[PDB]
């Protein structure tokens, strides 16, 4: 019966007979047509769907504003509330909000897909704290991810709100007026001011949803429907119905019940309401901690510690305390702490009040200690700590926040007045089994003992077998988890054996001098500076100026249309895929009968239904699958919901096939084509060298993790089989080809149109086209527009990633570290299909900065039963150059020289020759290295790090510096050709287009800068809509770091042609407007339309001889990075990074510096935190701590300096600029080798010499286990083939 | 081109022009419509001369295109338009032309 | 450069789909822009002749 | 199968525009009352020359 009534952006919204399953994000986008709020991930991790929620408290008379992730909010929860999206706070056709203005004008948007989420997080925080500190702002953005910007420019935007040659004018940003903000809708105040007791009911065919608004009613509903979940935040129930096949016919979702949100400050402690958010609990406890003395606030400190890291701001503000406790997630950060602290739960039934203790049995879901099915959690009591009572909580995740714990803990000790005899002890752990578990038996055996090292050795033994994991444990990482268990035990020993020292100095011993640093942990502040140059040029010429991205403000306001933001076209269908669940198996059968009969389903296509158009230059699996994630079926339905429902009812029966090949080593057991480069004579050189060294390095893959998933709309016109394809891709011409081929049509019938892409980084080409081809086949077959958009989980599985690499090397060198001989082997892991291109660029760019006089280099791509890998930002360089740096730091080790001494003496001279016999001027390579050594103060900081490491046993620092020679160029002249089309209308305005695609790199911004210079008119007079095969035909891929270079030359070419035609008119009226010139040109029959064309940079390679001139120019750079590691937990912190870069003359230094930072952080992630976990069966793991993590704000180095070396003329390139964009990625390994250095310093001090090869990614697991100590030796281990592991 | 099809068959005639000038069947040529986005500043479709005038402009683009390709055509006179177009791309010859 | 006009075919015009057409398009586009909505205007025969 | 202008599919949330036309050949416009028209089902806006 009831009606749902809430507000969105100030406007009333009413739904009668609303479906309770409707989530807010699709509702905003589809029913309200507010497409600013974006889908990124659908689990609440990325923050792209961030909105503000406002609520009136009728008793306290206060409006509360909190951020939240719209993907997880069911609209039935919003009754009487006010939502605000990015569109609500301002727009270009009203007034822009300052948050929107500044994030854009500080260049805090690249692709722009993450920008609305960032804006709403910052907006919401400024609504709660009008005059904030940067701490609060960066805390608010803990939940918000970005794959393009590197966060620095978003941090700068935030700083302009904080009362504490640049790229932006801060002194012109309009001030935040806190009184002219959005008014809370008065109707909602009036509704709130009259507490209706009537409980609301919403139904559909599938689900009943009850919102009780009194406590009486809540208990009434909990009795009737005992098995119905009580939804508070939906951050536990929501994510598991989405991708764990769970469904609830009845939901109970209470409104603000006062008894559920109590905050009692008792004499013995405090009792906290079960319906308080985790964010509100963090605030209550922060205040209590400051208002009370610091031995009654022991529990409250451990809770604050873990709440600082728990998820981000949006999830904390949605998630309830009762939800957290009842969920009983094994990785829960708060439950293990509550477990140890004598906490009790206040239960309430229709039958009565009742109280149970929060213990292990409860956390294990033993029904004796559990809630009975008909009752609800009202509140929890957390008592004050007694004097001589101490509490500690630890955790380790993949990154420092917004990441689920691999292992965590809560631990308590009680001494009871004076003497160090332990009278009580509770030790609880998470991530070590199905639930949070307490080591009670170990704890019994330790009662009576003193606090000293005799008891540690035994305590460690007797927990390590009580809280054991089998080698085949879910979650993997067994030996790391084993270590963390006892390493946290050590840290607790230290910590509490110091508060004892503090409180009772004479009776207890002080800690060992090299141990103290183990206690305080690594927790950031974010500083940055930027040098670059900027007389002779006109002030109206925009070339060289840091012009804001043209869509920057549209990103900030959500007015930028990305592919899925396009409005629903009349009667469009949705397409979703059934993907393979086996890595190498026979397809015995497919049953579609159940799926085909379900609501909305129109058609389900297997490979039979594509017949002779199931492959191009195969799309759908025929009779075998060759990796997980391979396409098998295509389900076409009236909606996305119906499509996915029906897809999950398709039954495919398999039969596994041998061999199941997963690694590169397995793949070496017919004929693979070799590539080879040879310089000098390496076989002779291996006889005149002082020493020889063999080794190898594995390198992991990498997900593109563009924030916009794969997305397209295919629309048949209904005439002559014309299709229009709107798709997020980097290569429209290829989309046109594969769709036309699939439909058996000429290319003139199929047109591909692309306005913008929300990031691509190489991973929106081949696989995109397959999906478009299949999608277009369905569209054409049924005469319907068809939309296909992938969810994040499917996307990562179906699309590939970067190629994993194996490097083997034999290096002959001199005792001064110079490398005269080098034999080298590269192996890419290709996945199911071919990849050879990536090997070729690997080998050509392998040299990097160094002159190897004798070199044999050989590479092979290796097919496995994994998703087929694709090209990525860098194109083999980040892999290939890491092989050679690993080889250097090993040679450095064997010479007792720093790697940076070995690098500097193996570098190319000013003039020198590459392994492929191309001449190079490497002057700017030397300068880049000189200036980076000077700027960074490398030599002084080197002794500072050595000094530190001599004084600290459990925490080490490291420093590294790597150089960059990044060559640029494609295989042929034809691959570099580029075209444009320019119109001048009779009002003088200009429309330009070209074959390049805007993916967030600012190519369209740069082309208007070119047009503005060449025609001598303001950029406001030029306009560009998009890219289209209809306007500019035969365009090459938007790739190879040269999109702007090449399309810039073609745009310039059209402009000059146009200016030549007009020069008669211009000379005869030199003071006239473009409107006058255009008009008289028309009046004199002069054409105002012109194609522009650039033929391409000359380029070639004879791969037989290994010699050629493949590259047009070389980008030079260097980068220094400093880190501190925790040897007990494997954590690390990026302290500082320094980057110098030769860019020629930057066409736009804002955009070019944006690309350096973005690439650097992307490389930083590749080499440290980004990790793809596959099972022995080839299944990708995507849940719990197996979650893939891209770099967040907390990973961005505390200090960051970036210099652009002053220019020196490249007549061959566009305005002497050098195409950066992909370069910066390899510079991320400065962090890798800084960590490598830190680990070596721990291994030298402790005396473990010889072979240390650390592989990429350098994860916390790999760091910890490399810092061997008594705890690494102590842990129990397995035989290799005795168990089947969760991973590898 | 800038002409509008009102039922007088102007688009039919332009494909007839293209077919003669590039020496290819009309089945190989296609036209979607008219747009200020593709052809700017076009005059009214009126005065009994829409086909005459836009026909001369279509012919002009075709001839330009044929001049660029004549090297490729003389070197392979029995080749398809697919072959000529492909080798033109491979030799960095532009296949778009204003008339 | 912000406004583009696209025409596939006309079902006869004979001169009578120029000035008056443009006025109606101008008024129509003003409404569309004002309300952020696509707006369709099609005349019935009686109104059209008048 | 030939698409003429009104044959184009309905685009998401499009509105329709229709005109009130003059009923006199040469007259002064003393007044326009839109109050009844504006209150009726579906109506979004009514524009005069103002
Ligand atoms: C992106 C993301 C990141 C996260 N990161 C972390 C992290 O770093 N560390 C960590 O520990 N956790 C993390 N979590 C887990 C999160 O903290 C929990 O999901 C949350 O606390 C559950 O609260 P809720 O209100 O959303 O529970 P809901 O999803 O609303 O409910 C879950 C269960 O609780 C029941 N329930 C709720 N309230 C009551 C009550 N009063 N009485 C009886 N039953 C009740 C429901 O019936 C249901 O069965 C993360 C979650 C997400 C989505
Ligand atoms: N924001 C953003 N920057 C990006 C990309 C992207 O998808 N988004 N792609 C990268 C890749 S793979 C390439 S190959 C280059 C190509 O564009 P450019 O030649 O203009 O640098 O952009 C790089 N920078
Ligand atoms: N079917 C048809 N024929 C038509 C018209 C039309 O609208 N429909 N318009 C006429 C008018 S007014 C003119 S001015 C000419 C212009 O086109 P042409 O120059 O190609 O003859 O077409 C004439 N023939
Ligand atoms: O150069 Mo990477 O976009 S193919
Ligand atoms: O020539 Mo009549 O179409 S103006
Ligand atoms: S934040 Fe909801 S989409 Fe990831
Ligand atoms: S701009 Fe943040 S994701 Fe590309």
């Amino acid at each position: 019966a009831s009606e749902l009534l809430f507000y969105v952006n100030g406007r009333k919204v009413i739904e009668k007979n609303v479906d309770p399953e409707t989530m807010l994000l699709p509702y905003l986008r589809k029913k309200l047509r507010l497409t600013g709020t974006k889908y990124g991930c659908g689990g609440g991790g990325c923050g792209a769907c961030t909105v503000m929620i406002s609520r009136y408290n009728p008793i306290t008379k206060r409006i509360r504003h909190h951020p939240a992730n719209a993907c997880l909010i069911p609209i039935c929860s919003l009754y009487g509330a006010a939502v605000t999206t990015v569109e609500g706070i301002g727009s270009t056709h009203t007034r822009i909000h300052p948050v929107q203005e500044r994030i854009a004008k500080c260049h805090g948007t690249q692709c722009g897909f993450c920008t609305p989420g960032m804006v709403m997080s910052i907006y919401t925080l400024l609504r709660n704290h009008p005059e904030p500190t940067l701490d609060q702002l960066t805390d608010a953005l803990g939940g918000n991810l970005c794959r393009c910007t590197g966060y620095r420019p978003i941090i700068d935007a935030c700083k302009t709100f904080c009362k504490t040659p640049k790229l932006f004018a801060e002194e012109e940003f309009l001030p935040l007026d806190p009184t002219q903000e959005l008014i809370f809708p008065p109707e909602l105040m009036i509704m709130a001011e009259k507490q209706s007791q009537r409980t609301r009911v919403f139904g559909s065919e599938r689900m009943m949803w009850f919102s009780p608004v009194t406590l009486k009613e809540l208990l009434e509903f909990k009795f009737k429907y005992p098995q119905a979940p009580v939804i508070m935040g939906n951050t536990s129930v929501g994510p598991e119905v989405k991708f764990k096949g769970v469904f609830h016919p009845v939901i109970i979702s209470p409104d603000r019940i006062e008894e559920l949100s109590v905050v009692n400050h008792a004499y013995n402690g405090l009792t906290l309401g079960a319906g308080l958010s985790l964010a509100q609990v963090k605030d209550i406890l922060a205040d209590v901690v400051q208002k009370l003395p610091e031995e009654k606030t022991q529990m409250y400190h451990a809770l604050l510690k873990h709440l600082g890291t728990l998820a981000g701001s949006q999830i904390r503000n949605m998630a309830s305390l009762g939800g957290h406790i009842i969920s009983r997630h094994p990785d829960s950060d708060l439950n293990p702490i509550l477990a140890v602290g004598n906490c009790t739960l206040n239960l309430l039934s229709k039958e009565g009040k009742r109280q149970i203790p929060l213990n292990e049995q409860f956390l294990s879901k033993c029904p004796n200690a559990d809630l009975k099915p008909q009752e609800i959690l009202v509140s929890v009591n957390i008592p004050y700590s007694r004097k001589w009572e101490f509490v500690s909580a630890f955790r380790q995740a993949q990154r420092q926040e917004n990441a689920l714990a691999i292992v965590n803990s809560g631990m308590r000790v009680f001494f009871g007045e004076g003497d160090g005899i332990i009278r009580e002890l509770c030790i609880s752990y998470g991530g070590v089994g199905p639930a949070t578990i307490c080591a009670k038996n170990s704890c019994q055996k330790l009662i009576g003992r003193h606090w000293n090292e005799q008891m540690l050795d035994i305590a460690c033994r007797l927990i390590l077998n009580e809280v054991s994991l089998l080698g085949s444990a879910p979650g993997g990482k067994v030996e790391f988890k084993r270590t963390l268990i006892i390493s946290f035990l050590f840290k607790f020993y230290l910590e509490v054996s110091q508060i004892l020292k503090k409180m009772d100095p004479v009776h207890y011993p002080s800690l060992a001098d090299k141990y103290e640093s183990a206690l305080e942990d690594l927790h950031s502040h974010h500083c940055s500076t930027l040098k670059y140059q900027n007389p002779k040029q006109h002030p109206e010429d925009p070339i060289g100026h840091p012009i804001m991205h043209l869509s920057g403000v549209k990103h900030a306001t959500g007015e930028a249309i990305y592919c899925d933001d396009m409005p629903l076209v009349d009667q469009e269908l949705f397409l979703t895929f059934v993907t393979s669940s086996r890595a190498h198996a026979k397809i015995v059968s497919i049953d579609l009968s159940e799926a085909l009969s379900m609501p909305g389903v129109v058609d389900i296509m297997t490979a039979e239904h594509l017949s002779d158009v199931n492959s191009f230059c195969k799309f759908l699996a025929t009779d075998k699958v060759f990796c997980v994630g391979q396409l098998v079926c295509a389900v076409l339905a009236d909606s996305e919901v119906q499509a996915k429902r029906a897809a999950k009812r398709v039954k495919i029966v398999y039969q596994d096939l041998e061999p199941l090949i997963l690694t590169i080593e397995e793949s070496i057991q017919s004929f693979k084509p070799e590539r080879k480069l040879e310089y000098g004579n390496v076989d002779e050189a291996f006889k005149v060298v002082d020493q020889i060294l063999e080794g190898e390095i594995h390198m992991g893959g990498q997900e593109h993790f563009y924030m916009e998933t794969q997305s397209m709309l295919v629309v048949p016109k209904g005439e002559d089989q014309e299709m229009d394809v709107y798709v997020s891709t980097q290569f429209p011409k290829y989309i046109q080809d594969i769709v036309a081929s699939t439909l058996k049509l000429p290319a003139n019938k199929v047109m591909c149109h692309v306005r913008r892409v929300g990031g691509a980084f190489g991973g929106k080409v081949l696989k995109t086209g397959i999906i478009a081809a299949v999608t277009a086949f369905a569209a054409n077959k049924h005469g319907r527009a068809v939309r296909c958009v992938l969810e994040r989980g499917e996307d990562m599985l179906i699309t590939g990633g970067r190629h994993p690499y194996l490097g083997k090397y034999k290096a002959g060198f001199m005792n001064d570290g110079r490398i005269l001989a080098l034999d080298m082997e590269h192996y890419s892991n290709a996945g199911a299909s071919l990849s050879l291109f990536v090997i070729e660029m690997g080998l050509l760019k392998m040299d990097n900065a160094y002159k190897f006089p004798n070199l044999r280099c050989r590479g092979w791509a290796c097919r496995t039963n994994l998703p087929s890998n694709t090209a990525f930002r860098g194109f083999g360089f980040p892999q290939a150059a890491l092989i050679t740096e690993s080889c250097i730091t090993e040679v450095a080790a064997k010479c007792g020289l720093s790697p940076e001494k070995v690098r500097i003496i193996n570098m190319y001279k000013e003039i020198d020759q590459t392994p492929y016999k191309q001449e190079i001027n490497a002057k700017n390579l030397i300068q880049c290295w000189r200036e980076c050594m000077a700027m960074s103060s490398y030599s002084l900081r080197k002794v500072a790090v050595e000094k530190f490491n001599a004084e600290n046993y459990w925490k080490k620092k490291g420093l590294a510096m790597v150089p960059l020679k990044f060559p640029v160029g494609l295989g042929s002249r034809a691959a570099g050709q580029a075209a444009a089309l320019v119109h001048i209308y009779l009002d003088g305005s200009v429309l330009v287009t070209h074959g390049g695609i805007e993916m967030g790199q600012g190519v369209h911004t740069k082309m208007i800068q070119v047009v503005s210079r060449e025609l001598r008119m303001p950029m406001s007079n030029v306009h560009l809509r998009g890219t289209s095969t209809e306007t500019v035909p035969n365009a090459n891929i938007s790739g190879g770091s040269v999109v702007a270079d090449l399309n810039g030359l073609a745009v310039k070419d059209a402009c000059q042609t146009l200016l030549k035609r007009l020069e008669p008119i211009i000379s005869k009226n030199p003071k006239g407007t473009w409107k006058d010139w255009a008009q008289t040109a028309f009046d004199e029959s002069i054409n105002l339309s012109a194609v522009g064309y650039f033929r391409g940079y000359e380029s070639d390679m004879n791969w037989e001889k290994g010699e050629g001139q493949p590259f047009e120019y070389f980008v030079y750079g260097a980068a220094c990075s400093e880190v501190e590691i925790d040897c007990l937990t494997g954590d690390h912190k990026n302290i500082r990074t320094d980057i110098v870069m030769d860019v020629g003359c930057s066409i736009n230094p804002a955009i070019d510096i944006g690309q350096i930072e973005g690439a650097f952080i992307q490389g930083m992630g590749l080499y440290t935190i980004e990790e793809l976990n596959y099972s022995p069966q080839g299944i990708l793991h995507t849940r719990g701590p197996d979650q893939y993590k891209i770099p967040a704000i907390c990973d961005m180095p505390t200090e960051l300096h970036i210099a652009l070396l002053p220019p020196s003329q490249n007549s061959n390139t566009l305005y002497s600029s050098k195409g950066l964009g992909e370069l910066g990625v390899f510079l991320g390994c400065s962090v890798f080798f800084a960590i490598h250095d830190a680990v070596s310093a721990a291994r030298q001090e402790r005396g473990l010499h010889g072979p240390l090869t650390l592989n990429s990614p350098l994860t916390p697991e790999k760091i910890r286990m490399a810092c061997e100590d008594k705890f690494t030796k102590m842990i129990p281990r397995d035989e290799p083939g005795s168990y089947v592991p969760w991973n590898v």
